[PDB]
């Protein structure tokens, strides 16, 4: 996370040759938050937590990014976090800059009204720091939509209703449609687009997808209904296997009457530490970061990866893949399918009037795929990997609207 | 009135439910309540003193909305009710607001066009920091209109800039919505149509006995007629109007406008106004007034479907006769929120800096009463109730999930 | 309370009538600024929920400031809580202070709430009604049922809305903001007032006897007070007994047998009274401080005394009044001799208002500088009116209000 | 060092209270820790970029109050002490505010003057909305000065109007304080004579060692000496002084701002200034560094009575060492607290709109100190404990008590 971030801008930095002074400033954030949450508990007594934000960076527009109610909280990966929101924001083209911020707590020790009094402190603590226009939290680790109506209930007895003010909001309040298969979704319009290149469809693929949460089971689901082959899916307890396409509208039935994958009858059980080896045309991991290395890297045999999880491919695996002439899309661009909803969801509460589910997957779509000719126009310039050409595009915007809005007082 | 038929359609709603009684006790205590003095100088240099009011309901699914009433009759339990009606009612359309009702206790027949101005800007002047384009969106209502609108719009915008949002119904030259005369009427046909698709069947298909012909009876009319209905009644307070074979609505309209009267069209037979209710036919849309349905007519009822179209036109006796008859009804809180409807467009117009063509009024519109009445339905569907219960409990049951959902930790 | 309305109706009227007030201004004097009611929903200590009815009457506020009470009380009935809103833009005005009124509450009984309890809802009516309040705007004080503590609470509340703002509310603790001198406000300030009235003929203090009726916060310092300067306090009678002593009960040692929780008729420095014979006691001053409607058509042609210091609010019902005038009594009224209290409250507006507090020596003196000014201007009233005491200052309340609306005007 | 004494005095102090742990907690955390890039445009058009920070501990007493140091360094561990160090101090001295202590990690060395304006103002630009009248006041502290000031003040006013007091420490010309270069030496000497009466003494009875002759050794010499007592012995970084006599302090002053060094003033014996600690006289008053009474010298130390006016001039070993002698220790948190307490005062003036002559900011300055000594002695009699104790008891005390006054509900 961390070290992928600081590598990924490094690489990109010299390869746009930014100006020394332009990446120091670019890499101070523009402000960091810490406040004391103090709260009775149900029992009256007091229990204390510092809550924190992070605001990376505002030329591109309001920041943007998840509140993590988690005992862990390493100054430098919460900023690299927040960075890393500034340049993915930038690689989509949404208008918001990157932040991130949290409790260091663990939500399982409190119970659901310290979570709500522990909330409407910390939205007090900042709700002058935040705003439409200013800063939007998300749900994280630890977070969820109804943490997200007690921000809103709370800022807005300090702003008025403001329902913009936050986004993964439950939908009686304000909440966008299309927000469960987002980012699954997003990954495979993505990987139409680079397909596209190739004047190739997802129904002349096979396909192979490491964890079946909620971007796996939406991408299987995607990939189905537009004729891909699915042959191989895993997750944490099992694996299932078919050469000529598992029935993925069927396997989901299976899933939801909480069956194991191995167990399923159409198809053949599977070692799920085969996943990544296996023949296919496509991988996508959808599970864990880390699982592309140089041990494993010669023995993938597809053509494609999909990085839906974030950062599954270490630097050795990458050096080793892409001398064979593997494509890798990159995590930055292909997951980004959640955070382009959250920011329709914010429009949709600034203009007062929500969307239908057909109309936000339309603008899905628009978004991705002009991010890809984007990306893709971005490495004929500088003639790099698709990782290269995403993080180049995203630091270059971020650049050049920070130069636009200048330096004087 | 409006309070009797508010609390017990509440109550009945509540029971189905099972709502939470301190829940329930929450709902029904306004979010807040403000009196004002509202002090004038006359045109002749005297002075003369109003109190001006708003009552504030409950702002659980977003900014309050509610009409300004001038009108000498300020019942507060009265009042009340109607602040309350207007969260349950934007609740079942859907629309994100909650409820509020305001006015000032005074005839207006009794104050110049100035005088008007004056009192309306220090009732704004004095509720300014209360209303807001996000906080409470003021409206015409009895004893008001889109003049009055302009003045608020006018005044408010001193204190806060330019904010045409503050208020709905506004001159067209201020920002007011295309479509918003025929809004109701071409509602309740909206609805008619989506409740007739459960059957199979089409506008073109019914008979129709229509009381009432003014902004509500003149466009469903219109609407029923362009959709090839038959609309073989009429009646307004001075007479009424029958032809079997259905009346050209279209020249029933050249006539009204023409200065007519409905008893003395050529193009149908005078009828007894007290007929119009037991006429035989399809459909019968009261468009005209209150508790018109009682225990005496409503045996005598020959229709299949009752479209309330007017407000609380069947007491709780008829209701009761006509369900067992199988006749189905409409209900009120739904057919007739077309108004409110564009009301919230109009809103959402100004708040997008850009005013829709009249097409896309309608083509919203409709897609709001239609969606409005297919979540009516799966009401239904769940709690084995009438089309009046499904959308009280769907109303209800929205504004008591976003409360719980906001919570009450302080 | 009841008796409060009907008193201040009946004040109100005749002090309209003695100023020929024109009926479209006294129209508009009798209509509130503004009157709000609020939803204050909290969750009880065991998890569910309670709903109460906050509200706030913003009677009057052309002299300045709206100034009044927070009631926690279950009795909230309109015309009452806008009789003692009104009743405070008068008072204000009686001893020249830059307010007008307001009167607020919670319609609720705080002994069945835990202190727990009483923060939530102290906070969520704040959050109800920060927008209503302010510093320069409407300025609340503990009343019944409130104190100090749930002051604290509103500033703290306040605060989080608007920056620190200790001038939002008085009545604070000391250690928040609170000022010196508050506690022997009221008595302290109705000795002030009697030695103003006393002077007029030329004499003192130390001149009178003094029986006094009720022992809490304004009788025991406005006893202690008047011990101080020479005055002989012959009889004393609280809720329990009463005692008397021609001599002049030594106060100071009456004061410490009641705090090691003596009882007055125990008290060896003087003889146990019967208290229903307070108000006839053979004396020169009369001081009610108890309770309202204790002199009526009954007792007072046997009031023996020449001077009645009205402490507690309205002991004197129109039947008394009347009588005790035509015997030569003369009635300091309760509006001003009792305003010593809200009186140091504003002056704790003051100090917070100038980020920097008095010693209780600087109040004091102000105090008295204020309850004096006041006295004059009632008196000089009464010259040009030729009215009684009471008269004097509500006519001259009532006309500051007036001419303070006139002059802002009409127009909007 | 202000981080390892702040704790220790801290830890004793609650202790000696029986601070709740739970509370204690939240007494530690600050209220609010910032940090925010300040990018500044150089004379010839390069960019340079730094990192400000504003700790802002505890408002529970009032708005915050702090310095704001351009230094190059900037530990976190540090400023979050003396921020916390600010805190208790003016609760010691009573004064209606919390403690809070800012800066920006930059060599001010390394810029010119009109650098340093840039960027003390988009530093303003980048916290106007932490900082305010009644929120957190900044003021002056390494690296920075009155000039600094009104440059904050000039480019807040740009934000919330023209707001003197959001900075103390302004030029005269802009709404500063009379009486602000003697406060802290005239406060040491109002806080002796407080501790003295105690003893039935005068100044005029004693005589005085002082280790520093800057602007805190200056004043204080002058208001000893026009108090009449005898400054003995005088030391600064380069040379002593000694008189047994007194040293005709105004000469000695004259002498200083001729650009004269100790050592060659003729009114006294040139001395080795290592001997100033151990000279003999009643009264030391450390004026200079911290740690420099340990217990290598400290059983040789002659004087009864130790008036800190610097920081942390004994370490808990010379402490112990001296209380065994009878030596009384009046501590830095309370005797030098002249200079905040007239800060204090700046404010007040500007929130008054009207400033004091130098007599009446003295008379405050000496009930203020006066009223601090009564109640730290107080503290001592109830805690049977040594008049540091008292100090850091009372101002921890007071804290606490505002906090739970306030109290803890959402
Ligand atoms: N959901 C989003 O909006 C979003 C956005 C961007 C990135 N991502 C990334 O996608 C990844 C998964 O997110 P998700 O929401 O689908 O999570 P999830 O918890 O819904 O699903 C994770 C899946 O991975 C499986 N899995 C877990 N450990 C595994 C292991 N060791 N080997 C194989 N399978 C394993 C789980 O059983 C499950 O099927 C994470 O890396 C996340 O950072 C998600
Ligand atoms: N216009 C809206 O947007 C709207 C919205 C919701 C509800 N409503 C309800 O619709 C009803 C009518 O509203 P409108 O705007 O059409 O009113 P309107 O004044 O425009 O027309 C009322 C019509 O009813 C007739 N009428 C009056 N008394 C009658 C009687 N006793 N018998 C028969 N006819 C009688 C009048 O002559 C006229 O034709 C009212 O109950 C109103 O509350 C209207
Ligand atoms: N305390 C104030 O700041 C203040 C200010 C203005 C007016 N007042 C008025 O002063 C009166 C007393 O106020 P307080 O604060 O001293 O009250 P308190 O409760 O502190 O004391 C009231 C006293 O009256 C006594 N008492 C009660 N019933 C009695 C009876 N029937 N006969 C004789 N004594 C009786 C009580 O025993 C007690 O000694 C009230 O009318 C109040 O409205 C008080
Ligand atoms: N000035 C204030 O407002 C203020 C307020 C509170 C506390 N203090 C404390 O007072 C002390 C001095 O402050 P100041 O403003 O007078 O400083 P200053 O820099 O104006 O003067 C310091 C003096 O100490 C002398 N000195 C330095 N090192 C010395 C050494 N090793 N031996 C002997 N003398 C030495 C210097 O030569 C100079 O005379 C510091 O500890 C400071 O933290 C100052
Ligand atoms: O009168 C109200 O309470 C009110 C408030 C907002 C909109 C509408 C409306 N428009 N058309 N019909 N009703 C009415
Ligand atoms: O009750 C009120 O309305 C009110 C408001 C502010 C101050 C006081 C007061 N203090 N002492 N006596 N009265 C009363
Ligand atoms: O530096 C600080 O923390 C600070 C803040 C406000 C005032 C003072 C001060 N004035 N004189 N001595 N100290 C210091
Ligand atoms: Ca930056
Ligand atoms: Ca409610
Ligand atoms: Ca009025
Ligand atoms: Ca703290």
């Amino acid at each position: 996370a961390l070290v992928a971030t600081n590598r990924n801008f490094q690489r990109a930095s010299r390869i746009l040759g930014l100006d020394s002074k332009l990446e120091k400033s670019l890499l101070i954030p523009y402000r960091e938050i810490k406040v004391e949450c103090t709260i009775p508990k149900d029992d009256g007594s007091l229990v204390s937590y510092v809550g924190f934000r992070i605001q990376h960076d505002n030329a591109r527009g309001p920041m943007k990014g998840g509140i993590r109610y988690h005992p862990e909280v390493d100054p430098d990966e919460v900023n690299a976090l927040a960075q890393l929101m500034t340049w993915k924001t930038a690689v989509v083209d949404i208008p918001y800059g990157g932040a991130k911020g949290g409790i260091g707590c663990n939500p399982k020790d409190l119970s659901i009204s310290e979570l709500e009094r522990l909330t409407r402190v910390f939205t007090q603590k900042i709700h002058d720091l935040i705003g439409i226009h200013r800063d939007v939290p998300a749900p994280d680790m630890g977070t969820n939509s109804q943490t997200m109506a007690w921000i809103l209930d709370e800022y807005s007895k300090f702003h008025g209703h403001s329902p913009a003010v936050v986004t993964g909001k439950p939908i009686d309040l304000g909440g966008s449609l299309g927000r469960e298969a987002a980012t699954g979704l997003g990954v495979v319009f993505a990987t139409e687009a680079l397909f596209a290149e190739y004047g190739k469809s997802i129904s002349d693929m096979t396909f192979a997808i490491q964890g079946f949460g909620n971007v796996g089971t939406w991408a299987a689901k995607a990939i189905f209904e537009r004729g891909g082959k699915v042959v191989a899916v895993s997750d944490i307890n099992g694996a299932i296997s078919n050469p000529n396409g598992i029935d993925i509208a069927a396997l989901l039935k299976h899933k939801a009457g909480n069956g194991s994958l191995k167990d399923f009858s159409g198809g053949d059980a599977m070692n799920p530490n085969d996943l990544l080896v296996h023949d296919c045309d496509v991988l996508i991991p959808c599970a864990l970061g880390g699982v592309l290395n140089k041990e494993n890297a010669n023995d993938v045999k597809a053509k494609f990866i999909i990085e839906a999880a974030n950062h599954p491919t270490d630097p050795d695996a990458d050096e080793i893949l892409s001398k064979k002439g593997v494509i890798i899309l990159p995590d930055v661009y292909a997951n980004a399918g959640g955070v382009t909803v959250s920011y329709f969801e914010w429009v949709q509460n600034i203009q007062g009037f929500m969307w239908d589910e057909e109309k936000v997957n339309q603008e899905l779509k628009r978004y991705m795929t002009k991010a890809f000719n984007d990306i893709k126009a971005n490495c004929k310039t500088h003639n790099c990997d698709l990782r290269m050409g995403a993080f180049t595009l995203g630091l270059n915007r971020v650049a050049r609207a920070t130069l636009l809005r200048g330096w004087e007082a």
